[PDB]
């Protein structure tokens, strides 16, 4: 009955941040047809039409429809610069071709401000305790936050999704949940957040009794 | 055609005296030909005849929505009765039934725990007082930051995130201005949730060397 559907993505935000990653922007067209698979992907960057894209292998989903998907890699300096993608999609089943344009969140960069909070001296009476990362006054919400410890990963965190603060700017809190004995005796442990306004778009701040 | 959403009470309602919940089923899409709407309900599987339909509301894109409310007790909504909406209208070739009630799973008292002002955010305008409030289940909850029995106006409280432990936590977040802080005035983190006794607790936070 209903024709293709077109979902534009941004990269992920690691993606975005680090040296070792590439980012990619994401054009996904779904409820393809057997009939007419075939789907005609036109991309712009500000305007301009690039030829640089690539088609990823077609797939059948369990529903028996075709995902069909063009992916254009950015240059990490171009998506943070604010450079708009445009991706034009055409298909038999249209009656006109859709168009997406996806660029990151509009808005000046501000700088995380990084917390570290012991537990509650009310939470030693528990089997574990919580160690609360405060990541407050960013912009834009993109971000990555991790706990470690001896430089491994920490195997019990949760990180709030950014929410919106009263100045425009996000915040969010990260909580480790370790053992008491762990933070009793006297063990560090550091909260590590990616950012594109941080230095080096990275900063660490450490906690331990 | 239209279709058809089965709201539960606002957790507000369902845990203050003073106020009445109420389940809601709404009619979107009606149409101007046919909105007549037959609704039963049923709770527990036994029809009650006790809901009331809302005035009639014609939307700004000139479709009907059309509204019945069930007053629900109390101690019924947390015991965890359920309640079941069957529409009828000409325009639907079968009725729709939806049915809702509190989220299942045994309730869990929520930890609350205030956090002060990192030593590192005192060079800052303003600080800010953390309250965690963890390990409660269900997810509904309500929290406040007050000073002098009067609420806070600068405070903003994450949605509960699903925890390790399949409990739920959150963290609310007090801005005040330095100097409030630094002068000993007391603030207080307040929070309602039906595993709390008389359902409701409240955990203080001031600077007291
Ligand atoms: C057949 O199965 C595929 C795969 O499950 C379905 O694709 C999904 O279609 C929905 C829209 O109908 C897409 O939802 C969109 O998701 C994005 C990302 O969260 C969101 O931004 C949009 O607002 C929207 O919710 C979903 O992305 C897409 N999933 C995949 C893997 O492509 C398809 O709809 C099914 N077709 C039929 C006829 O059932
Ligand atoms: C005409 O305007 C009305 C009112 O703005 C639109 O009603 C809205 O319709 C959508 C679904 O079509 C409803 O979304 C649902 O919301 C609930 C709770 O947020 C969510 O659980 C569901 O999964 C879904 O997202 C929405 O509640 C409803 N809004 C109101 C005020 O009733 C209607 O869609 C428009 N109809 C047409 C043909 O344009």
């Amino acid at each position: 009955l209903g024709g293709p559907s077109v979902f534009l993505f941004p990269p992920k935000p690691k993606d975005t941040l680090m040296i070792s990653r590439t980012p990619e922007v994401t054009c996904v067209v779904v409820d393809v047809s057997h009939e007419d698979p075939e789907v005609q992907f036109k991309w712009y960057v500000d305007g301009v039409e690039v030829h640089n894209a690539k088609t990823k292998p077609r797939e059948e989903q369990f529903n028996s429809t075709f995902r069909v998907v063009s992916v254009l890699t950015v240059l990490h300096q171009d998506w943070l610069n604010g450079k708009e993608y445009k991706c034009k999609v055409s298909n038999k089943a249209l009656p006109a071709p859709i168009e997406k344009t996806i660029s990151k969140t509009k808005g000046q960069p501000r700088e995380p401000q990084v917390y570290t909070l012991p537990p509650s001296r009310e939470e030693m009476t528990k089997n574990q305790v919580s160690l609360t990362c405060l990541v407050k006054g960013f912009y834009p919400s993109d971000i990555a936050v991790e706990w470690e410890s001896s430089g491994q990963p920490e195997n019990n965190y949760k990180t709030t999704p950014p929410m919106l603060d009263s100045d425009g700017s996000f915040f969010l809190y990260s909580k480790l949940t370790v053992d008491k004995s762990r933070w009793q005796q006297g063990n560090i442990f550091s909260c590590s957040v990616m950012h594109e306004a941080l230095h080096n778009r990275f900063t660490q701040k450490s906690l331990s009794l």
